[PDB]
């Protein structure tokens, strides 16, 4: 889906920056209406071929996903840099939002992380692994509606395997022991990451494993230690984080079980 650069207007003041380049706000003219978009634009004109490949692969993943809790891609634009154009989630990354809005109620945090678990249950059912599931990569449409983005490390699993095996530069603080030790990424690896994301959410966007190097995090986890309970965090939510942080992959829940535990309404 290649878009017409002429139908896109970009604002100069970026929404965000990352090691890869910038995210800009824009407006894309559809058949009748304009749609507000967030646009990922690669740094230094997309001359870095690995960056460009990563974008195209990110676009290829997003194009295949259709779920209310996953950001929708409109398409890619090759103009002055390469650009991935996405429907805009106007409240921005969850971590920043919670840093700035410290009176969001527990029930509301549970609601948001339940939405993330519904999107991840969909990804699991679709046999994709996200591999970068962090609060910074959850976008708020409204204070009561979260979506997942940032599919740059995501992989479609082979039909005969339950994991992706890497031959990286990685968000180690969100990774399960099997990712670190064996380079194996399953949906259950994403569940571990989700436990970190829950910790972040109930800590109003604090960084996990503050002050620690990745080697120190690995050592801490191998010793059976885990981050402590955020001040004020509901006990049941901390208990669910510890279940997501089950060392043994076979006994760690999948997203179908996690999603059930985050439903705040009666069900079977
Ligand atoms: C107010 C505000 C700020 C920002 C930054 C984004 C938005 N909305 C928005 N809506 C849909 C999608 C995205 C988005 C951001 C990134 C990304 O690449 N983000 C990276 C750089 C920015 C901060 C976090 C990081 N993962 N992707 C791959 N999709 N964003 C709104």
């Amino acid at each position: 889906v290649y878009l017409d650069r002429k139908l896109l207007t970009l604002e100069d003041k970026e929404l965000g920056s990352g090691n890869f380049g910038t995210v800009k706000k824009g407006y894309y003219q559809m058949k009748k209406v304009v749609k507000t978009v967030a646009v990922k634009i690669l740094k230094n004109e997309a001359n870095d071929p690995a960056l460009k490949d990563e974008l195209l692969a990110e676009a290829n993943v997003m194009q295949q996903l259709d779920n209310p809790y996953i950001v929708r891609m409109i398409g890619i634009c090759e103009a002055e840099s390469w650009m991935l154009v996405m429907e805009m989630a106007e409240l921005g990354p969850l971590n920043k939002y919670l840093q700035q809005n410290r009176h969001v109620k527990d029930k509301n945090i549970i609601e948001l992380v339940h939405q993330v678990s519904m999107g991840m249950k969909y990804l699991e059912e679709s046999n994709f692994v996200h591999r970068d599931l962090a609060a910074r990569n959850v976008l708020l449409v409204t204070q009561h509606y979260a979506k997942i983005s940032d599919f740059g490390l995501s992989k479609a699993l082979r039909a005969d395997e339950n994991y992706y095996k890497a031959q990286g530069k990685w968000p180690v603080k969100w990774y399960a022991p099997e990712c670190i030790n064996y380079y194996k990424f399953s949906s259950k690896s994403d569940v571990w990451s989700f436990g970190v994301l829950m910790w972040e959410a109930f800590s109003y966007g604090q960084k996990p494993y503050r002050g620690m190097k990745g080697s120190e995090v690995t050592a801490m986890l191998e010793k059976g230690e885990r981050m402590g309970c955020p001040a004020g965090c509901p006990r049941e939510m901390y208990d669910l984080m510890n279940l997501c942080w089950t060392y043994d992959v076979e006994n760690r829940p999948g997203f179908a079980a996690v999603e059930l535990r985050l439903r705040n309404y009666y069900y079977d």
